[PDB]
C-alpha cells in the first residue's frame, strides 16, 4: 500500500538529515536563498525550487499520494541544483552524493 511505501520515505528524508551525511547534504537542508548568496539570476532558472525542509513539511501535510510522488520533489532538487551551478562546482559534487544516498534507499523498498 502508499500508506507503508510515504512511511519508509519519511525514513530516507531522516538518513539524508542524520549527522553521518551532514558533510555534503547541508547545502539541501533549507530552501535556496537567493538574497543571501547573491544569486539574481535563480529564480529565471529555476521556476520550481526544492529544499529538505520543503519535503518534509509536504509530507507531514501529506502532499504525495504515493512514494514516486515524494521521489520526483527529492530528484526536483538534485536537478536544479545540476541546472543552475556550473558541473565543475563544489555543492554539484555534494548533491552527487547525496543523490547516490537517496537512490540506493529509494530502490531498496
Ligand atoms: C542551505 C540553503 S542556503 O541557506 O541557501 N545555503 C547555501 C549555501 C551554499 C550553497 C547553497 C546554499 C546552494 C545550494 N544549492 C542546492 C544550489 O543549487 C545553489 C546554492 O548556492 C550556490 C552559491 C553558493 C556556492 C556554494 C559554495 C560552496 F563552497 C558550497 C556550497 F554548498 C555552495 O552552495
Amino acid at each position: 500500500s502508499h500508506m507503508e511505501q510515504l512511511k519508509c520515505c519519511s525514513g530516507i528524508l531522516k538518513e539524508m538529515f542524520a549527522k553521518k551525511h551532514a558533510a555534503y547534504a547541508w547545502p539541501f537542508y533549507k530552501p535556496v536563498d537567493v538574497e543571501a548568496l547573491g544569486l539574481h539570476d535563480y529564480c529565471d532558472i529555476i521556476k520550481h525550487p526544492m529544499d529538505m525542509s520543503t519535503i518534509k513539511s509536504k509530507l507531514e501535510a501529506r502532499e504525495y499520494r504515493d512514494a514516486q510522488e515524494f521521489g520526483a520533489d527529492v530528484r526536483l532538487m538534485f536537478s536544479n541544483c545540476y541546472k543552475y551551478n556550473p558541473p565543475d562546482h563544489e555543492v554539484v559534487a555534494m548533491a552527487r552524493k547525496l543523490q547516490d544516498v537517496f537512490e540506493m534507499r529509494f530502490a531498496k523498498m
